[PDB]
């Protein structure tokens, strides 16, 4: 079962299929994704939406921003997440951009910093640089320079009026870091039979270990990996037979299934052998939303901005979420146990951050090749 966390819950189910969508759009390329920062620049531009454009969000994340609790609940999610120390292991950011000089509907603007204690942010999309460089800028300076630019802000031009973006960076100190010494190289069997020698990390260790079988049946592994905190763990997972494809995982995920993973694992003792990643991905969220049934907001004139403006036509010219994730031996930072069951992840697998206290799904992606 899912922690008690409702809105963690709420915030991580919409995430991942979101994710799905991303994923079978990107059969056999990598993707990493965040489930939870998508859910939440949402929850953000619920507020600004009416009408059916409201409607549309609303039935797809499954709840209302506006209902009893729901904004401190997200609030107390955020700080819970984002409050404990790190070593620098994470970051995220999310903004709503806007033309500095739309006719704001009075009260908006206070009441979006009262239930989010942040604003939407006012920008002159006329100076074109300015504003492309606005956006970055913001990005920039709340990832700790670890996402520097986003490429969808190319699109970005004089008749923008409406941008939204989410960014994140993770790389996060393993409780137990992987030995140095014994990364090697190691040959990866590509999707379509092709292989590649790739750097893969080692080692041997009591291991949160399941084995789960897809609605056809075909067996796959899921390993839990926890970081340092105690709270957050990375799950991996992948088909047993080389022959079964990472989308027979993909297809079938949710986070009532990633809860069970966690439930139904035991601690066994296996050299584990897993490829070192360092991926970055940029989405336009639009098609993926609109899959999802979110199509009025992305279309001028049918779009439905009527709580933050009542100009017309107001809609969505721009939705990113850019994530960077690293996967190495340590984290952000710098022994071996010398034959017990091997695990070797040397084939396209998935992976999960999540944060287990309430469930939260963090990040999610694709390793097609590393
Ligand atoms: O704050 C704003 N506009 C505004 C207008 C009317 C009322 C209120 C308000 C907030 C709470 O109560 C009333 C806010 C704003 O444009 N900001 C920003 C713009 C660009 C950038 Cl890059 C950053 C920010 C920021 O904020 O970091």
């Amino acid at each position: 079962h899912h922690p008690p966390s409702y809105v963690a819950h709420l915030a991580s189910d919409f995430g991942v299929r979101v994710f799905q969508q991303v994923a079978q759009a990107s059969k056999d390329r990598n993707v990493v994704f965040s489930p939870y920062g998508v859910a939440s620049v949402l929850a953000m531009l619920q507020l600004t939406t009416g009408g059916e454009t409201q409607q549309q969000i609303q039935a797809a994340m499954g709840f209302k921003i506006d209902d009893k609790g729901m904004a401190p609940a997200l609030r107390h999610l955020y700080k819970e997440l984002m409050g404990p120390w790190n070593k620098d292991e994470i970051s995220t950011t999310d903004a709503i951009f806007v033309q500095r000089d739309l006719k704001l509907v009075q009260g908006f603007m206070p009441h979006f910093f009262r239930l989010f204690r942040s604003t939407v942010k006012q920008v002159d999309f006329s100076e074109v640089e300015r504003a492309r460089f606005i956006i970055n800028d913001w990005v920039k300076t709340h990832t700790k320079g670890m996402i520097s630019h986003l490429l969808g802000t190319g699109a970005v031009d004089q008749l923008t009026r409406l941008v939204l973006v989410n960014a994140l960076y993770f790389n996060g100190q393993w409780k137990t870091p992987f030995p140095d010494s014994s990364t090697h190289r190691r040959l990866f069997h590509k999707s379509d039979g092709s292989t590649v020698s790739v750097p893969m990390m080692a080692q041997t260790n009591k291991f949160n270990y399941t084995e789960f079988t897809t609605p056809d049946g075909h067996y796959y592994d899921i390993l839990e990996l926890p970081y340092h905190g105690d709270t957050l763990s990375m799950f991996i997972a992948a088909p047993y037979e080389k022959e079964v494809p990472l989308s027979a995982l993909t297809n079938i995920l949710s986070a009532q299934l990633i809860s069970h993973w966690k439930g139904n694992m035991t601690r066994l003792p296996r050299l584990l052998v897993l490829p070192k990643f360092s991926l970055e991905t940029e989405v336009d969220l639009r098609k993926p939303l609109e899959n999802l049934g979110m199509t009025d907001m992305f279309r001028p004139f049918q779009a439905d901005f009527t709580s933050l403006s009542d100009q017309e036509p107001l809609h969505v010219a721009l939705a990113l979420q850019k994530v960077k994730i690293e996967v190495n031996e340590s984290g952000t930072v710098a022994t071996a146990v010398i034959a017990p069951e091997e695990i070797i992840i040397d084939r396209p697998f998935l992976f999960v951050v999540r944060h287990n206290p309430t469930g939260t799904v963090l990040f999610m992606g694709q390793v097609m090749e590393p």
